[PDB]
């Protein structure tokens, strides 16, 4: 009754399939999906052994989502049919201390209740239609291009959160290091320019990507090679960086992060590369904080979208069809996407 | 020409000795020492191999210091002879971004210039007289008992700093875990009660010390045994603690710290136990920050002293003479001091 | 079909009346009311001319509310019948930037939509039953006495908000002035002791109330007479107070507030006494901020309730019956309530 | 023995005069002045009646100052002869809580001690040489053009301070209104773009100045006429601005400020136009804070200078000679300076 992209066999690839069109239960909303982002966390999931995977088969993929409100469920009010909306992804219980703050990303009782985001447990966005649990997980778009902006629901939000979190320890005139100019990283760079006073240093591996980073306003773009630590030291007295945003998060990049963060600095480990930064005396410098943030707050999403409208940040997009989505995943794992892959069905 | 307590042979014990009385150079001040604190960092130094030790022999010990201003050096103004003052210990360059903020503890150029605190590089406080480099490293006492308060220069300041740093992520009504109710820990407990809204949980090993902790306003005092993680979980939904202050900082206590900090929480690794908390995804929880703070800011010292005057915090003191100082160090390493050892010469 | 306290004639007194028992529409909840607070804002409303009054006649009064969940409306989930809950009063649209943050008190689109709190536009709490618009405006009590705590929904929340807002400019060891030790003021005092490091100075007019203030932990209790400014100056060098909380907010108390706030200080004008503080150069001191806060955030309510459970704050209550409510209002305007008047039906 | 610009007769104009070249006392430094800013506060002073003026005659003017260190005073170390430095102007006692923080602008004991800034009490910068009281009031320039940057010591610092102070209540994607695009205002605009996520709205009276404002990155430039309030309302839903920076501060501009600040917003009254914003219930909106900041912190100066080096902000300068300084003051009061008047002797 509708088409969708699903993960169905452990270790297998994602398939386009036919499945029922869902109806909105009470309190719920269904969207006609205008755009759908592909994130490298979607990759990480599909290469897990059968034992570590916990989202059930089948699973409709894709947790960056925008659309137009197709049908309203029982009792729902707040949004009309026809409204352009983005999906706030990191769903939570709505009532705990964090949720009440808007920070459903840090919900203290969601693992317990088995609340899961769309595309990471609940039916996701890579489909012609998707359901959203509740009205508070929708954010108005007005007249922002869904394709241009949908990726801000994660690729923007997540580093924005991490950056906004870091401005306490990142004074204007400071220096910030972004490791990885990928989907998040390339937005991370723009955001850092928009709202910190920092001198942004980007690091990636392909020159392709360094040029993009520099084009997106990075004051410096460097290879994350064995000379990277030295150059950053050079560029910052011998003081190091006030903030470091590791959007790779592997043991190598984390090691780099430790060796360059300044006294009293901060490291946001944003990417999931399987590493851990050993934080402590004579490991991390004095006053140096370390954190593995996760996604962002409800308000923070609205703030990122408001920045898009202002023209202070954008997603570099590479467009695909619903059918091309499996190919786009192969491109993403190959590392030959420029920015964000966005599927339009 | 005056008596003092010094460290002179690697691996040896501290000796009372006769040495010259120092004169204040230009910009400097000499104090007639009214009280002098003994900290377990003084211990840590003296058990280092010859290669890792870098403060020179001989070294006058003691970095908690108060007194009356004996003689003024050339050109000095700001304080008169006769003024009761405490010593702000973590000396810095005075001009960098941190120093200008008052945070000479996080001075970016002090290792370079070879600036060292009194008792950890420069002549310390365990003497009849000591020199202070500059007037900005003195804080008025008015009429606070030097013996009662001197330890607030470190035993208070350091956890105060760490606590004040944590209140962002420690909401009133939250829960805070203090591992170690020693010199710092027993002040840490009082401070947490004074200025957080938290339910303080203390952890130590002797029942002696738990009783003191509970007497000093800890809502709970627990053994840091293998049931400690469970009890903390029990006491906090299954949510864990918003803040954890490890005043031991060994690999065991750090492991405990990781297993009990809440989603979005913070761990201040205050003690130097040789461990490191492996911070990262699936190691630390989501949003969980980790930090190894060091001492505190100039303003923060004045704030702690203002709390003493208000009667909102005190040091439990165990008094000694200059001659008894070697014995007091043995007691401290034995772990049979109640609070802080303060020498009066 | 049920009894309630209502305001029905402009310039008239509140009457106990019989009215229909309400049923919960979809998304709504009905409570069996266990306790109901009386606030001096309820007074302010009833002495307005016909033209300035805008809540309609009749109006069920009372915006401090607790109870047990009687009946669930269509589609509602989140809370069961039988759950002990408090009402978060300052209702908002739920979707704007403020609301998403939890700060429905500062909702940017609520005047437009005509959203009104219970007891200040919607049917209130002084009844055997009341309706709440949505589940997010309920907060679990667990096993807190509804009578002991209900007033924390406003009498606690409002000054807590104002205090928490002020801690940026109120360092531990500072001085805070609370003008008015009434319903809010007497909780304000306790909160200031719980979570600031401040030396609290209370000011009222009856010695009755000063004694209560001092009993509740005020370091000083003074008459708000013509010597009040002088004494505060005396007590704080000649520096004045870092924070001032005017819980009266009349032109006299506001004038006092201006003349005693310190350089870089803050004034929270909490009470509605018809005055305005003229903020500006050579009126307010340099760096001195001034604000008229309103109520508090959703999370902030939960935080205050968590403080009650911890035993760090309580409401001094004076109990009444539903029938005695008109008399209790007369007592409140007469200024001969000790703390908060709470009606139990 | 050297030339200087002085104010010598009440109600009279500033004269170029010959006076002794000063020698540095102990702790002091003398600068060979490379550039010297002219601020409209220099104007405000000279039009005061004899009774309200308190800086003595004669007075060397000019409180924006840069130079090269000519001669060192007794005992001074920290800076060598030949070092390029800027002067941190708002001198304070160095020891109080504020000063220790770096915030000598909010020094609690400076009026008492009669400490006065250069150009506003002490010999100023409009001379061939000037003295600075102490080394901590100098900030390294490295190789920034003194003429290009000197005005950042006030024209930058002051609004930077006010802006940095406001970012709590100014979320990215918000809207900020800068009233007055003059000396401060034109830097204010750039700073707001550098480090807030805000949509900047500038307001001035000459189209000349609006064009400059828009050229300097203002998203909108409007006449501060009777339609100004309406347009701002239009541009921001009907919500108003999160932040408003009144760099005029007259009763008219303050009235505008009140009528456009949003619920929960902030107004920084930066300019000295003789007005006062009546802050209170039904005057200012709910949660709306109001403040008259003064200058900035020591660290904040270094941060602004670091932004200059980064190329994120600059002063639009109009250069003059020492002799032309009286004419430049006439131009400034006439309102026909474009940016900042900087004298080079
Ligand atoms: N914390 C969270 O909540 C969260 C949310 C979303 C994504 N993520 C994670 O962030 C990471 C990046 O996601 P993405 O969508 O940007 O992926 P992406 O494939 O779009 O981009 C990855 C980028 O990192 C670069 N890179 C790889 N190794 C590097 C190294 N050693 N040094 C420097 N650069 C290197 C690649 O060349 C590429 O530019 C992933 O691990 C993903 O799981 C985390
Ligand atoms: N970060 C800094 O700048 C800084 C400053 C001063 C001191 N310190 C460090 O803080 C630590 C404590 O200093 P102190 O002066 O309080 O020492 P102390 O000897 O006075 O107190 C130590 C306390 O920890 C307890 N303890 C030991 N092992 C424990 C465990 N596994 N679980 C729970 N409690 C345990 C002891 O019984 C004792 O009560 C030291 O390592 C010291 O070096 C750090
Ligand atoms: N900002 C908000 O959202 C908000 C919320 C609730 C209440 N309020 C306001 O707070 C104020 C107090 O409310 P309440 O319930 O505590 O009233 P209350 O009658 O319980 O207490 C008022 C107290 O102020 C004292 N007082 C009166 N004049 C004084 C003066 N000149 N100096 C010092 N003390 C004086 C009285 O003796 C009494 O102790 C009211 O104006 C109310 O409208 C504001
Ligand atoms: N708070 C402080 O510490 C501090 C420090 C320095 C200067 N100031 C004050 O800031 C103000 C501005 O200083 P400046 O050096 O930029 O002066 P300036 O003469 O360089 O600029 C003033 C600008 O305001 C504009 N203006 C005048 N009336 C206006 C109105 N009604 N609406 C909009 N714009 C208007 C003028 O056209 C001009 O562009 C002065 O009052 C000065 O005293 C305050
Ligand atoms: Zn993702
Ligand atoms: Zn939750
Ligand atoms: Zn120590
Ligand atoms: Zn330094
Ligand atoms: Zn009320
Ligand atoms: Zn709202
Ligand atoms: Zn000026
Ligand atoms: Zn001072």
């Amino acid at each position: 009754h509708m088409r969708a992209v699903q993960y169905r066999t452990i270790g297998g690839e994602p398939e386009v399939v036919e499945v029922p069109t869902p109806e909105p239960g009470p309190g719920q909303v269904r969207l006609r999906v205008t755009a759908a982002g592909l994130c490298h966390s979607d990759s990480f999931v599909m290469g897990l052994p059968a034992d570590q995977y916990t989202y059930g088969l089948p699973l409709t993929l894709g947790h960056e989502g925008a659309g137009v409100v197709d049908a309203l469920g029982d009792g729902v009010t707040g949004v009309s049919v026809g409204d352009a909306v983005a999906v706030y992804g990191p769903w939570g219980c709505g009532q705990c201390h964090a949720c009440a703050r808007g920070a459903e990303n840090y919900c203290t009782r969601a693992a317990e209740l088995g609340i899961q985001p769309p595309g990471l447990g609940s039916p996701g966005a890579l489909a012609e239609y998707m359901l959203v649990d509740d009205v508070r997980h929708l954010v108005p778009l007005g007249d922002l291009d869904p394709v241009a902006t949908v990726s801000l629901t994660d690729a923007g939000l997540t580093p924005y959160h991490a950056i906004k979190s870091s401005l306490g320890a990142l004074p204007p005139g400071g220096t910030a290091v972004v490791i990885g100019a990928g989907g998040l990283g390339h937005v991370a760079i723009q955001l850092l320019r928009a709202i910190s006073g920092a001198t942004v240093i980007a690091l990636d591996i392909s020159d392709e990507k360094l040029q993009l980073a520099k084009e997106l306003g990075a004051h410096h773009a460097l290879r994350s090679d064995d000379d990277a630590a030295a150059r950053i030291r050079e560029l910052t007295g011998g003081v190091g960086a006030a903030a470091v945003f590791d959007i790779v998060g592997a043991q190598a990049t984390i090691d780099l992060a430790r060796s360059v963060v300044a006294i009293g600095g901060v490291v946001q480990i944003v990417g999931i590369g399987g590493g851990t930064l050993p934080t402590g005396f004579f490991s991390t410098p004095m006053g140096a904080a370390v954190r593995a943030p996760y996604w962002g707050t409800r308000t923070e999403l609205m703030e990122v979208l408001d920045l898009a409208r202002a023209g202070a940040v954008h997603v570099e997009v590479e467009r695909f069809t619903l059918d091309q989505a499996p190919e786009a995943y192969r491109r993403l794992k190959a590392g030959t996407i420029r920015g964000r892959a966005v599927v339009v069905p």
